[PDB]
């Protein structure tokens, strides 16, 4: 059922870092998770114009944001090319030992956190605000896979069998009891607008 | 031994609005150019994690910028992923007829040219100091290729017998007449400090 694996010690330090630095602006990780998407939403895009049955999974290509005031949830979900469970293991499909490298030497010559997705390692920047994350994704050439790490070194995989999505991902964000600004339709519009307003795809906000 | 083709409406139209509009911060295409390498780095970096063999063909990952004043050209070198011919073929690896659709729509909304990457169709900025520009590549599973255009709405491929380079892209800037301050050794040092500071791997600046 539930399979356990230890962060790579580059990403662990990364992932305390983004924990334990005192760092105001953190609402970069919204725009970090939907350049994210619009990544793996251009991947399966460009796919498909060579093979129009990689899209027989689900043709709109599109992000949802849904927040959750009872479960304290923020969602980003997307239709893109998803992972494959080798991906998720591989830190999600990211370069994030080399770019950790490249992230922690930017930070020396006076870069700040707000930077990482130049460094190929943006994911990680949901640790601002999410105390647990759950990835749930669905690649063409896969089943369905969760994985779960709420930091402390370690990360989980398992098979899904919940709800069936066809084929994307869904980044689910368990968010620290002081960060629920970020379920505030207000907020997240404002955040949209400030740093994510020219994405390719329809970004919809989901209404509670 | 040479094939013709014509690009897509969009793309030509991309291609004479970079052209024909005014623009005077025309040293974006640096940035641009250096940041598709940086992708394609990226890419041949994570597959060999799984698989070192993708490294065999070059272990280095780095960038080169080559000016040659005599040939009046900029050349940009990487040793990423590459592409295949159908890569070229199919607007260099780019998603390039929705990019396009966005980046039109954009600057309806008051952006500029500068910020033609955040559609994917980064490469086409090298038209704004380029009268013509060649792309050779050599990607692990293919020949030796080189694409030219000097726009006008045809583009030509032909395989490559000229130097083999192992794996990789470079980039041949045929420059403008009004151009040559970009073969410049202090005008691109301070072009690569500007917008390039942070990229993840060397780049090396060539001496005349
Ligand atoms: C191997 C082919 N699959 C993908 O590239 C992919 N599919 O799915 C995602 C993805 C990842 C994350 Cl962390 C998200 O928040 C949203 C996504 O769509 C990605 C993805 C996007 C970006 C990325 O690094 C910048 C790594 C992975
Ligand atoms: C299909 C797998 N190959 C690649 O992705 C690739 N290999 O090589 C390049 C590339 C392209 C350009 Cl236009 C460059 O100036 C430099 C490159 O390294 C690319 C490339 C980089 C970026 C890109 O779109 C943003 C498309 C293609
Ligand atoms: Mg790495
Ligand atoms: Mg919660
Ligand atoms: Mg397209
Ligand atoms: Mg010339």
């Amino acid at each position: 059922e539930v399979e356990t694996f230890a962060f790579q010690a580059e990403i662990a330090q990364l992932m305390s870092l983004i924990i334990n630095t005192f760092y105001s602006n953190k609402e970069i990780f919204l725009r970090e998770l939907i350049s994210n998407s619009s990544d793996a939403l251009d991947k399966i895009r460009y796919e498909s114009l060579t093979d129009p049955s990689k899209l027989d999974s689900g043709k709109e290509l599109h992000i949802n944001l849904i927040p959750n005031k009872q479960d304290r949830t923020l969602t980003i979900v997307d239709t893109g090319i998803g992972m494959t469970k080798a991906d998720l293991i591989n830190n999600l499909g990211t370069i994030a030992k080399s770019g950790t490298k490249a992230f922690m030497e930017a930070l020396q010559a006076g870069a700040d956190i707000s930077m990482i997705g130049q460094f190929g390692v943006g994911f990680y920047s949901a640790y601002l605000v999410a105390e647990k994350v759950t990835v749930i994704t669905k690649h063409n050439d896969d089943e369905q896979y969760a994985w779960e790490s709420s930091a402390g070194g370690s990360f989980t995989v398992r098979t899904d069998t919940g709800e069936p999505m066809g084929r994307g991902t869904k980044v689910i964000l368990h968010l620290k009891e002081d960060q629920t600004e970020y379920l505030e339709e207000r907020r997240i519009k404002e955040i949209v607008k400030k740093h994510s307003q020219f994405i390719g795809y329809p970004i919809t906000l989901f209404v509670e």
